[PDB]
């Protein structure tokens, strides 16, 4: 419903301003306010993620040998597999977006913009399918950016 709406226009919007490799604070949509102090909210922990576990993102980067929109479509099983075991918290939301920028990256470099889109929904779908249930508990973003966001 909202959720996934919700999910993916955060998501979406960091890993594009990732790849750019500059801030986009244009406003959001309806949601403006969690959208946006959840998208702060990434820009602060989810750089610091990356810098704290840049030698496990390159060695998994790596193995994943991504080209294409093809691998793009192939990604979501070593991803699933990674996320859905045991514990979920925001932490670990925050490190599977972390880590989609961290990709979404790599695709600028290789000329491969077209896939960040792809990789976003990707990343999206398993969150909700997987978290629905969690995420609704927490009162979904709002839960995030209440008690995370400073
Ligand atoms: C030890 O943790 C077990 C799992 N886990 C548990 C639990 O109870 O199982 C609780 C818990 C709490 C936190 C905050 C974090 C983890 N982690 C810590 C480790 C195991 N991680 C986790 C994630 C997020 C889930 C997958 O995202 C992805 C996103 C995209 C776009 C793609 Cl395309 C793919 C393929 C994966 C990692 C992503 C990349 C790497 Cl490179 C490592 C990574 C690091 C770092 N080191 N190493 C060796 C690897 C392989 C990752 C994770 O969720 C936790």
């Amino acid at each position: 419903d909202e959720l996934y709406r919700q999910s993916l226009e955060i998501i979406s919007r960091y890993l594009r301003e990732q790849a750019t490799g500059a801030k986009d604070t244009k406003p959001m949509g309806r949601s403006g306010a969690t959208s946006r102090k959840a998208l702060e909210t990434l820009r602060r922990v989810g750089d610091g993620v990356q810098r704290n576990h840049e030698t496990a993102f390159q060695g998994m980067l790596r193995k994943l040998d991504i080209k294409n929109e093809d691998d793009v479509k192939s990604l979501s099983r070593v991803m699933i597999h990674v996320f859905s075991d045991g514990v979920t918290n925001w932490g670990r939301i925050v490190t599977l977006i972390s880590f989609g920028a961290f990709v979404a990256k790599h695709l600028k470099t290789i000329n491969q913009e077209s896939c960040i889109e792809p990789l976003a929904e990707s990343i999206t779908d398993v969150l909700v399918r997987t978290k629905r249930d969690w995420l609704v508990k927490q009162r979904g973003w709002d839960g995030f950016v209440e008690f995370f966001h400073v």
